[PDB]
């Protein structure tokens, strides 16, 4: 409206007052996405973008919030004439969803840096005419809610967002761009992407949000960063509190990445009486397994990162092997580049640096070292196996000789006597990839045959002539 009931908590004078507002909205029939995004964007702006004059908390006055709210609703109601798009059966049409997307798109500043921080919220849309990619999709859903289109909901993969709508919520539509210099498919379904088995569309095991999960998304989307070196403590605490509120009410149950976000926050600043970060990382994984056919990568990456930061090498390698076991059943497609970059950095930067430190500590006499544990060697091998299997059948290759050099170095960190203890059967490990099956021969020799490993990993046919 705003409705009288939605106004009684203003002014918001603290983090806790913001939490109370979220609680109140989440106790309603339909939490007001527009109101909630405006409030978060307002407080983020004055805690992270411009902190001039800050003494404790940027007071959100009703007159201020209500004026922003009216600017949004007047823009949408003015530009989208619902009489032109009659709704059969309380459900929206493709043309209507497309018109809402066009209205948001057409409002954006002609030129800007699309991956700035702090352009995710309706506060940025109204005050700056700027939105990041997923922010446009969220704004489409908020605008649809404001228009009374109760069937239009946010859909999320691990690197993209769109909407679902229509009879049974079974229709999909693209409403924003993906990536940089991909040509947009706004208005179309995501079925081609699902059919080709790209990571981007998760083989169809993407999140279909309800109104409560859309609230969880805008909370995950809070960006506490003030600059490269500094986070807003006030925004970290607000995000954390809001995540716990959603958790308590059951609305993170089907949101694996929100559980990982919450785990990361608890590691930073634990809340007394709450589950450890480990427990939360594992609930994130359980959610992916229960609701999404265990087809998500980030729940295991979140876990691996935690183990990596805490130098649990064994447990980090296991969790990375698990990430590879997920990815092996996808086709690597154009538009999946972000997950390629992550596997590349793990394989070619993170693991080498973890193993380099492990090797120094072994020289210094550590016991129970990952480098003396054949189960750890097995994890490393399973990680590469899933990456090789991913590559099989895909329309673009994954591996190249840049990867081979790191593989050789990482294998070499484990003594031959440790490597020999892994039993590779067609500790026991089975390979799914043909690349690693052919490699089995080479993996246990006291001297690693670097050139042969390189040839096998890159399927390079020939060696130099001279
Ligand atoms: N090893 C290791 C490792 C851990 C790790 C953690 C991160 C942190 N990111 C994990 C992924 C998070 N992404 C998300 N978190 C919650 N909800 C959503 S919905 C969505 C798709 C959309 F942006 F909407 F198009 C993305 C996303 C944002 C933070 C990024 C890389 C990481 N590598």
């Amino acid at each position: 409206g705003l409705k009288a009931a939605q106004k009684t908590l203003f002014p918001l004078r603290s983090i806790d007052d913001v939490v109370r507002l979220f609680a109140a909205e989440l106790g309603r029939e339909e939490p007001d996405l527009v109101l909630l995004s405006l409030v978060l964007g307002f407080v983020e702006h004055f805690l992270a973008v411009n902190r001039v004059g800050l003494t404790y908390f940027p007071v959100a006055d009703l007159s201020i919030i209500a004026a922003l709210y009216a600017r949004f609703t007047a823009q949408i109601r003015g530009a989208v004439d619902l009489s032109l798009y009659p709704r059969e059966g309380g459900v929206s049409s493709r043309e209507l969803v497309k018109k809402v997307s066009d209205v948001i798109w057409n409002s954006l500043s002609r030129s800007y840096f699309k991956d700035r921080a702090h352009i995710q919220s309706l506060f940025s849309f109204i005050t700056g005419t700027k939105l990041d990619s997923s922010g446009v999709a969220f704004a489409v859903v908020g605008a649809c809610q404001a228009l009374g289109l109760r069937d239009v909901h946010l859909a999320l993969s691990e690197d993209h967002a769109w909407v679902v709508f229509g009879p049974n919520g079974e229709q999909t539509a693209e409403v924003t761009w993906h990536g940089k210099g991909n040509e947009d498919r706004r208005g179309q379904t995501v079925n081609a992407g699902v059919a080709e088995r790209s990571w981007l569309y998760l083989k169809g095991s993407y999140m279909r949000c309800d109104r409560k999960m859309e609230v969880a998304f805008m909370v995950c989307a809070i960006n506490p960063s003030i600059d490269l070196h500094t986070d807003s403590l006030e925004l970290l605490q607000l995000q954390q509190k809001l995540l716990w509120l959603l958790y308590d009410l059951g609305h993170l149950e089907r949101y694996p990445m929100a559980l990982g976000n919450l785990a990361d926050l608890e590691e930073l600043e634990p809340t007394p009486g709450r589950p450890d970060p480990l427990t939360l990382y594992h609930k994130g994984i359980a959610s992916a397994k229960t609701y999404y056919r265990d087809e998500h990568i980030y729940p295991y990456m979140y876990l691996a990162g935690y183990h990596c930061r805490n130098r649990n090498v064994r447990e980090a390698l296991q969790a990375w092997a698990d990430t590879a076991t997920v990815i092996q059943d996808y086709n690597y497609c154009r538009e999946d580049e972000e997950i390629y970059k992550e596997f590349f950095e793990v394989a070619n930067d993170v693991i080498p640096n973890l193993l380099k430190e492990a090797a120094s500590l072994l020289e210094a006499g550590s016991q129970g070292s990952a480098l003396q544990d054949p189960e750890c060697f097995a994890h490393l091998l399973r990680f590469y196996d899933g990456i090789c299997k991913w590559e099989e059948g895909s329309p673009t290759p994954v591996l190249h000789v840049g990867w081979a050099t790191f593989l050789v170095q990482s294998l070499g960190r484990f003594e031959g006597q440790v490597r020999q203890k892994v039993r590779i059967v067609s500790p026991v490990l089975t390979f799914q990839s043909e690349k690693m099956k052919g490699m089995k021969e080479l993996l246990v020799a006291t001297k690693i045959n670097s050139s042969a490993i390189k040839l096998q990993l890159t399927a390079q046919s020939q060696v130099q002539m001279k």
